[PDB]
C-alpha cells in the first residue's frame, strides 16, 4: 500500500484504488497501472522532473528503504493477474530489489523528489511507475 500526495490531487496504483478515489477520479490509466483522485486538503510530496536513474525506494515487506539503479520508463510485458490480462504495462521502470505484491505502493525518490511508485516485481526485481512525465500533477 502506498499514495502520493501532492496539491489537491493523491496517486495511487489503479488495482488498489478504493471507491472513494474512484468517487473523486481525475484520471487514470489501466496500461499504467496508474490512478489520480482529488482531496480536499493539501499534499505533502515533491515531483522530481529529471532523468535520474538511481534513487531510493521503500519495501514495507523489509521495513527498509533501499538504493536503486533503474531502467528508463518503457513497456515491459507483464504476467495476466487478478487485476488485469496479460499486457504490456507503459511508462514502467525495473531495478534489480526485493519485492513482493503488497509493496506495491511504495515510493521511489531522487535528489530531486518523487520519481514513482512500485507497481510490479519478480524473482530478485522490483518496477516502479513512473510520475515525472505528468506535469499536470503541480
Ligand atoms: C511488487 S508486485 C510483485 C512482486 C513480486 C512478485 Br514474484 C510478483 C509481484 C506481483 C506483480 O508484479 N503485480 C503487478 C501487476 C501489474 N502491475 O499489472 C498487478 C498484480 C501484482 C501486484
Ligand atoms: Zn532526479
Amino acid at each position: 500500500s502506498g499514495a502520493i500526495y501532492v496539491g489537491n490531487y493523491r496517486v495511487v496504483n489503479r488495482h488498489l484504488a478504493t471507491h472513494n478515489d474512484w468517487a473523486n477520479l481525475v484520471w487514470e490509466d489501466s496500461s499504467r497501472d496508474l490512478l489520480v483522485s482529488s482531496t480536499t486538503a493539501q499534499g505533502c510530496d515533491t515531483i522530481a522532473r529529471c532523468d535520474c536513474q538511481t534513487g531510493v525506494y521503500y519495501c514495507s515487506s523489509r521495513r527498509k528503504h533501499y538504493p536503486v539503479s533503474f531502467s528508463k520508463p518503457s513497456l515491459i510485458f507483464v504476467e495476466a493477474s487478478e487485476y488485469y490480462p496479460a499486457r504490456y504495462q507503459s511508462h514502467l521502470m525495473l531495478a534489480v530489489g526485493h519485492s513482493e505484491p503488497g509493496d506495491c505502493g511504495g515510493i521511489l525518490r531522487c535528489q530531486h523528489g518523487v520519481v514513482g511508485i512500485v507497481s510490479t516485481g519478480g524473482n530478485g526485481l522490483v518496477g516502479f511507475a513512473d510520475v515525472r512525465d505528468l506535469l499536470w500533477l503541480d
